[PDB]
């Protein structure tokens, strides 16, 4: 059986001639994915592996579009060809299942659909046989993070030959000798175990499902589908970025009117704890006090921020909070945090409190209190909550029905279901969720639009204490790996880079000041933190104006140019909402450790309109190690027929507001 993208460049062949059912993929008539197996092994049920033959193929197609309530673009186009291939094996130990493939111009998605059939009752998947066999893997280059490690998704990316990527998380991005870029991921991860990729024979990446502590991967009763497995394919790195395939493979919004989900910018009592000017726990340096929170709310009201995150407000942080998962209360504030007074103050100032539920990995202690915790926040005029699951890989703690503790993975079926329960319960309270230590993004924000963002990668916090901090190349890695999954709460915008001393050997963001501004356009998130202490913004009002101006919700986004681990340039048009007219464009560009010159056409600007470009760029002598603050801000009249030369310093960047003129 064969299905092709609408433009014909991607061709999938589904076969039953190999030991199992299999598929392969060509791009512009060159094989990029060799014969790759399909099937399942179960704990007790007979396997779905060899001796299955194709009995039926059903071809359909889609050419439609839909509108996002919020996002990186307003209108999402869905154009794909689709084939459902049915396989059957005669008795004994026979069975039937189908695989549905969707072929887009930008990539492929497929999933298994296992129907009701005799003997398929309570089953436990122990292995998914799905492969991604990369052709010519010996000359391919990959940019990847290890899976099943002690620090979850929070690793810097490795640059290696593809054959050295032994066990990796997704999105898993690489390029072949021809320059074709490919990224493997999944979409709509619901009631199933996350897929890790396990390189078997050279170039053959096998699905490796993250298991329960008992050892099985996925528990199902009867008929079941898998999540989508996705293979993005493009001739250029930015062709991976500019795809909507992940959203397009998710189910439509199930929450109805979600106008109560509000993109915007926020600040927080947060960074001070990471740089040790405050503590989460009680005492003379406690960050989460009534007085401190009102001070932040006053600043947010004056400078245009919607909310103030406050961590350390609830009892349980005293001591070493990493070990306090058993004792956190999610309803009882410390005596110096007056939540009723702050609720009144939020109504006076128009600035909301952003809630915080750190579990330190004990999800049963949280689940027990969750309904009361969200009821408190709904009563307290709280619309957004940051959650946390801080524990090493494989050390989620749950208490089972017999009162016995079990350790689980953050990305097993158990936690996949635990995260979605939290999001669905929050939605009943009109609360949106920002998940730190999350399951990776698989597009579920389409279906549940209150799941607004997540961490799930190294963000700004590692630049306070990472030892080492994130390297200069980190953003240009994230843009073509982590960010292919969806929005990230990176917490950009550190203006004081000197708190541990300058140079290349201290814990600090290893960037220039202008690169910190560029992050608001390079790294998409519907909520964007201005992460620094307020006084550090007051010290640099000219640079701070860009953060005050920049929106977080876009009617269109375009990655204009870039290369994995080297640089990225984004242009985005603001969505008409709140104070934003919908007429302004914004641009952000960042580089890695190298200074880089990038020529850009401005033909993304609307035809026939004049813009005033407000350009925030690295100064003449800027250099991230010892001269990161040199900054030039200039205004230039431009139209779509103009060009721009970006001159990025070492670990530098540029941020531009294109202000439409009336
Ligand atoms: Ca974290
Ligand atoms: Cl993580
Ligand atoms: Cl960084
Ligand atoms: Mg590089």
């Amino acid at each position: 059986a064969t299905v092709q993208s609408p433009d014909g460049n991607i061709k999938i062949i589904i076969s039953d001639e190999q030991s199992t059912p299999s598929y392969s993929i060509s791009f512009k008539n060159k094989t990029v994915i060799n014969n790759s197996a399909l099937g399942f092994e179960f704990k007790q049920h007979a396997p779905f592996s060899n001796s299955f033959k194709i009995t039926k193929v059903q071809q359909q197609s889609t050419n439609t579009q839909w509108q996002q309530p919020w996002g990186e673009r307003q209108t999402v186009v869905d154009q794909h060809n689709e084939v459902t291939v049915t396989f059957a094996k005669p008795q004994p130990q026979g069975g039937t299942y189908s695989v549905r493939f969707k072929a887009f111009d930008s990539g492929v998605g497929f999933r298994y659909e296992v129907p009701k059939q005799a003997g398929l009752n309570n089953i436990e998947i122990t292995k998914e046989l799905t492969e991604f066999a990369v052709n010519n893997s010996h000359t391919a280059t990959a940019w990847w993070i290890p899976a099943r490690g002690w620090n979850r998704y929070e690793y810097v990316y490795n640059t290696t030959p593809l054959n050295d990527a032994a066990l990796v998380h997704t999105p898993f991005t690489f390029k072949n000798q021809d320059g074709v870029h490919i990224s493997i991921h999944e979409a709509a991860l619901v009631d199933y175990a996350a897929m890790v990729l396990n390189q078997r024979r050279p170039g053959v990446f096998q699905a490796d499902l993250t298991p329960w502590s008992s050892g099985v991967a996925v528990k199902k009763q009867g008929a079941f589908n898998t999540p989508w497995r996705t293979i993005q394919i493009g001739e250029k790195a930015v062709d991976l970025v500019n795809s909507d395939i992940i959203l397009n493979l998710n189910e439509p919004n199930k929450l109805g009117d979600v106008s109560w989900v509000k993109p915007g910018k926020y600040i927080g009592i947060w960074w001070g704890m990471h740089i040790n000017t405050h503590t989460w726990g009680s005492g003379d340096k406690h960050g989460a006090t009534t007085k401190n929170t009102k001070y932040y709310m006053d600043f947010a009201a004056k400078y245009g921020f919607d909310g103030v995150l406050v961590e350390g407000w609830n009892t349980g942080w005293d001591g070493d909070w990493f070990f306090n998962g058993d004792v956190f209360s999610f309803t009882q504030p410390y005596d110096d945090f007056d939540i009723a007074a702050l609720t009144k103050y939020s109504k006076q100032t128009g600035v909301q409190l952003i809630g915080h539920h750190e579990t330190s990995g004990n999800v049963s202690n949280y689940r027990k209190q969750m309904a009361d915790a969200f009821a408190l926040y709904e009563k307290s005029n709280v619309s957004q909550v940051k959650t946390g699951y801080v524990a090493d890989g494989g050390n989620i703690k749950r208490i089972d029905k017999n009162g016995i503790a079990r350790h689980e993975w953050h990305d097993g079926q158990f936690m996949v279901n635990e995260y979605l329960h939290n999001v669905k319960l929050a939605a009943k309270h009109k609360i949106s969720i920002n998940t730190h230590e999350p399951i990776k993004d698989t597009g579920l924000r389409r279906t549940y639009p209150n799941w607004i963002t997540r961490e799930g990668a190294r963000g700004q916090q590692f630049n306070a204490w990472g030892t080492p901090p994130n390297p200069p190349e980190h953003i240009s890695m994230l843009a073509f790996t982590r960010m292919l999954a969806g929005p990230m709460d990176f917490t950009p915008g550190i203006f004081d880079l000197s708190f541990n001393g300058l140079g290349a050997n201290t814990n600090r963001p290893q960037t220039t000041l202008a690169k910190q501004l560029a992050l608001y356009v390079v790294l998409y998130s519907p909520i964007q933190m201005a992460a620094d202490l307020p006084k550090n913004y007051l010290a640099k009002p000219d640079a701070f104006q860009f953060i005050q101006d920049v929106p977080t919700d876009w009617q269109q986004s375009i990655a204009l140019d870039g290369a994995v681990g080297d640089f990225i340039v984004f242009a985005r048009k603001e969505r008409k909402r709140d104070k934003y007219t919908g007429n302004d464009w914004y641009l952000g560009a960042v580089t890695d450790e190298q200074a880089r010159t990038i020529e850009i056409s401005l033909d993304f600007l609307d035809n026939g309109k004049q813009f005033e470009a407000h350009i925030y760029k690295d100064g003449k002598n800027a250099e991230w190690k010892n001269n990161p603050y040199d900054l030039t801000i200039e205004k230039r009249l431009v139209t779509a027929s103009d060009k721009l030369t970006l001159k990025l310093a070492t670990s530098g960047g540029t941020a531009i507001r294109f202000k439409a003129l009336l």
